[PDB]
């Protein structure tokens, strides 16, 4: 037929990994895709991240393009597929740690993110209506840099989404679910109130805050930029624990540093400022995806 199927799919090479599920780029028709596969044991999660990625109204230029989800026998096991667009340059994670960018390329990844993060939380009220969808795993290493250099956020496996006439969430989340070190101050501490929908946005605008501060270190103004990190490298351990970077997040209340650097350039200013405020303990004082996307929308348009 004319739709795309993991039987007429041929795995090329081993590209990485998701949260759960072994990441490679194959060829279908000719044209790359890239293919998560799964074993017949993590059946909840590859049906989970299927469910999620078939929602009504979903696809936007900044969310990975998903193709299908199939399954594939070998004639031994059954391998369960997730099938999407393919991005050469792969990960934010591995670009920004690859290149430098210029005040334009760092807009451009900032608004993209913020523009896929918008068009996840929002609710699209209608006939073919779309519920608002959290993250709970917003990091670079989960956002992908397309061939134009803007961004699309992937591993929807932990999403949640939210029925607003009833303020409920489709599933009963368990706590602490995402990367350590992006966790947002409540959820390292476990104050969270997940019975709230709006609690899970907020967190997601603290890590979106967190890469953000990323994309800016490898702003090159006059060749003079930071070398890449990940946001607390100066403070906490690779693979830290909850304790280690609650220590330092919850109780000594420190975030990334802002350059003094970043205080000379307009659009280094611009971004300062909105990692301040998605910063904040409280999530209620964060500012939202779709207030951020005004605000670099303003800062592209003028640059
Ligand atoms: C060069 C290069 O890696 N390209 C590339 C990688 C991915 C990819 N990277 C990650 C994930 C996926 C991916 C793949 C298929 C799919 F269905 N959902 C997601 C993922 O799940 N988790 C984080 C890391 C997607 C597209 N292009």
């Amino acid at each position: 037929g004319h739709m795309t199927i993991a039987r007429d799919i041929v795995l090329q090479e081993s590209i990485g990994k998701g949260r759960f599920g072994e990441v490679w780029r194959g060829k279908w028709r000719g044209e790359e895709v890239a293919v998560k596969i799964f074993s017949s044991r993590e059946e909840r999660s590859w049906f989970r991240e299927a469910e999620i990625y078939q929602t009504v109204m979903l696809r936007h230029e900044n969310i990975l393009g998903f193709i299908a989800a199939d399954n594939k026998d070998n004639g031994t096991w059954t391998q369960l597929w997730l099938v999407s667009d393919y991005h050469e340059h792969g990960s934010l994670f591995d670009y920004l740690n690859r290149y430098t960018v210029t005040v334009e390329g760092m807009i451009k990844l900032a608004l993209s993110t913020a523009s896929g993060l918008a068009h996840l939380h929002m609710e699209i009220v209608g006939t073919q209506g779309k519920p608002a969808i959290a993250h709970r795993d917003l990091k670079s290493k989960n956002i992908l840099v397309k061939k134009n250099g803007t961004c699309c956020i992937a591993d929807l496996g932990l999403a949640v989404r939210h029925d607003s006439a009833t303020d409920t969430i489709d599933i009963a989340p368990n706590h602490r679910v995402g990367t350590k070190r992006y966790m947002a101050p409540e959820v390292l501490d476990d104050s969270i109130n997940m019975k709230h929908f709006e609690s899970f946005k907020r967190a997601d605008i603290y890590a979106m805050g967190l890469v953000f501060w990323e994309i800016a270190r490898r702003c090159s103004i006059g060749g003079i930029h930071e070398d890449y990190q990940l946001p607390y490298y100066d403070l906490v351990p690779s693979d830290p624990s909850v304790e280690e970077m609650r220590k330092v997040v919850c109780e000594q209340k420190l975030r990334p540093n802002i350059p003094n650097r970043w205080q000379s350039c307009e659009a280094l200013r611009v971004m300062a400022k909105i990692m301040r405020e998605c910063w904040y303990a409280n999530g209620a004082a964060r500012l939202t995806a779709l207030r951020i996307k005004k605000t670099l929308s303003q800062l592209s348009q003028q640059e």
